[PDB]
């Protein structure tokens, strides 16, 4: 407990294309890059010489392999993926010194599912059993990690960003090197996806005087399978008026707001003081008590380094409209320290040791904060 060195820095990744661990699947072991999601719950790896994968799960290699004989078919709004439904061997190089049978999910069909040019070829789904496909019966990996050995019920990432990202995933423990200051826990509401709730929205430290249950409509959820920092269309609306009102030096077109055309500035010369912090306040674990965790432009304005027809340093709002409630992606866990203390069903946030900032302003995490009817805060029917 409090040290994992071996698990430091076990995450890789490119910007826009999210942070995969090494794991071994089958014997003798294959090794794979494996996205790390929490929010979704599959074990599901690529089996098939589909032309994106630099490599792929084969079952005839592995003699620990065994057949559910049954099939799974996944879309999601934008693609799919189909699989064949199995265990296997499961392990992780940088990660607990521990072997698991575990569900796998093996791709043989897909659509827009695999990133050309990527370098992970699977997906480890993080939470609960509720969200698992084809149905709460099939166990995600971690519980399985927890009820076939001695390892904590928690991990926790460090998510660390801007070609090449890095970061730690800490597999039954937390590494206090990883952040500064002290966590705050916000409870899980419900264990689906992580579940959280917000409970007041700040621009610049200017409450968005909106009705709380706005803000969680129809959930809120910590996704690190998510890039950017989703919010509910009528939560973003606002937010983007008061960005807008807030960075008024300089003036944008309003396709930039909508993440429909990127921004410019010669190297070196970006603006970042012109731009807003965004304050989060998440219910606490007492009655009426709370905490604030606060992004910098740095974190909801995306490099994006892949133009060919731009020469400067181009930038995506990474904050966009949602209809599946608010999304706490990359943007939001790119400044912190994250525990998904699944034990004591709750999250940690903590200042991130790794996070990016300027010499005037950091990210942070606030408390204690009084805040009443956080319960209806919540969405419900
Ligand atoms: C299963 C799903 C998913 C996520 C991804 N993620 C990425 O490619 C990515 C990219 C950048 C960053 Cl920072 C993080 N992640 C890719 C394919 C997917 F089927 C469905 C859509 S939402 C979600 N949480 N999981
Ligand atoms: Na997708």
């Amino acid at each position: 407990r409090g040290s994992f060195v071996e698990m430091v820095d076990n995450l890789r990744g490119k910007s826009g294309q999210g942070y995969y661990v090494e794991m071994t699947v089958g014997s003798p072991p294959q090794t794979l890059n494996i996205l790390v999601d929490t929010g979704s719950s599959n074990f599901a790896v690529g089996a098939a010489p589909h032309p994106f994968l630099h490599r792929y799960y084969q079952r005839q290699l592995s003699s620990t392999y065994r057949d559910l004989r049954k099939g799974v078919y996944v879309p999601y709004t934008q693609g799919k993926w189909e699989g064949e439904l199995g265990t296997d061997l499961v392990s992780i190089p940088h990660g607990p010194n521990v072997t698991v049978r575990a569900n796998i999910a093996a791709i043989t069909e897909s659509d827009k599912f695999f990133i050309n040019g990527s370098n992970w070829e699977g997906i480890l789904g993080l939470a609960y059993a509720e969200i698992a496909r084809p149905d709460d019966s099939l166990e995600p990996f971690f519980d399985s990690l927890v009820k076939q050995t001695h390892v904590p019920n928690l991990f926790s990432l460090q998510l660390c960003g801007a070609a090449s990202v890095g970061g730690s995933m800490i597999i039954g423990g937390i590494d206090h090197s990883l952040y500064t200051g002290s966590l705050w826990y916000t409870p899980i509401r419900r264990e689906w996806y992580y579940e959280v709730i917000i409970v007041r929205v700040e621009i610049n430290g200017q409450d968005l005087k909106m009705d709380c249950k706005e803000y969680n409509y129809d959930k809120s959820i910590v996704d690190s399978g998510t890039t950017n920092l989703r919010l509910p269309k009528k939560v973003f609306e606002a937010a983007v008026k008061s960005i807008k009102a807030a960075s008024s030096t300089e003036k944008f077109p309003d396709g930039f707001w909508l993440g429909e055309q990127l921004v410019c500035w010669q190297a070196g010369t970006t603006p970042w003081n012109i731009f807003p912090v965004i304050s989060l306040y998440l219910m606490g674990e007492v009655t009426n008590q709370s905490f604030r965790i606060t992004i910098l432009p740095q974190q909801y304005l995306r490099p994006v380094e892949d133009v060919a027809t731009s020469q400067d340093d181009c930038y995506k709002f990474a904050i966009s409209q949602s209809s599946t409630g608010t999304v706490m992606g990359a943007v939001i866990m790119e400044g912190f320290y994250v525990v998904f203390d699944r034990a004591r069903k709750r999250i940690g946030f903590a200042v991130s040791a790794c996070h990016v900032h300027d010499e005037f302003r950091t990210a942070a995490v606030e408390g204690p904060f009084v805040t009443l009817d956080m319960e209806d805060c919540g969405y419900n029917i």
